[PDB]
């Protein structure tokens, strides 16, 4: 129920966390470089997720633009961020067990690394640099890397039919971040967690 949000990043963030119709906590916060930003969840909370947003501006309200993971120009977001955006995935306390991944189905920006803090199960990671590494058609002209749905919303990337098959774009993704959702159908990484686990999600993790 608790969400260390960590940015280790050398830039300023500006978090989220969500579970697609309401606010997961506040919702939304600026963390500078290094700052740490602790958040509740609720127990049972399904389909939560929490993300980074780049190159944000705000008013006096809490309203504005982010030029990647814009949650409907807010502050506090209460729905989803635009892609690119890097996802740390978490259903909790789902019939006695919490289910945390992370997923580049929405793309990537900023790298995150998503953990327990307390005992019984294992981290993820996605820490390479796909931004640099992107394709040059899924390049966000100032977004990261978008995903292949994204860009080209056809049957085939997006998994519309519920049978679908990896890619180039989502092996490409897959191939950076084996940890890491690379399509819908793709062979899950998800991490089983006791019931009730705590939690850091740290942006940049690595150097």
């Amino acid at each position: 129920a608790t969400f260390e949000i960590v940015n280790r990043c050398s830039y300023t963030v500006w978090a989220a966390a969500s579970k697609g119709d309401a606010a997961l906590d506040a919702g939304g916060r600026q963390l500078n470089s290094g700052e740490s930003w602790t958040i509740n969840v609720e127990p049972g909370t399904n389909g939560g997720k929490i993300w980074a947003r780049t190159d944000c501006y705000f008013d006096d309200s809490g309203s504005g633009i982010c030029k990647t993971g814009d949650c409907g120009g807010l502050l506090r977001c209460k729905r989803f961020g635009r892609p690119p955006t890097t996802l740390a995935e978490f259903s909790l306390n789902q019939y006695g067990k919490d289910y945390i991944d992370i997923s580049n189905i929405k793309g990537f920006n900023v790298p995150m690394n998503f953990s327990p803090t307390t005992r019984g199960c294992r981290g993820v990671r996605c820490a390479a640099d796909i931004v640099g590494q992107c394709p040059a058609k899924l390049k966000a002209p100032g977004g990261g890397c978008n995903d292949a749905c994204t860009v080209f919303q056809t049957s085939e990337y997006c998994c519309t039919t519920g049978k679908c098959g990896p890619t180039e774009y989502s092996r490409f993704f897959k191939r950076l971040c084996p940890d890491a959702f690379s399509y819908v159908l793709d062979k899950p990484t998800t991490v089983t967690c006791p019931g009730s686990s705590n939690y850091r999600v740290t942006f940049c993790p690595t150097a």
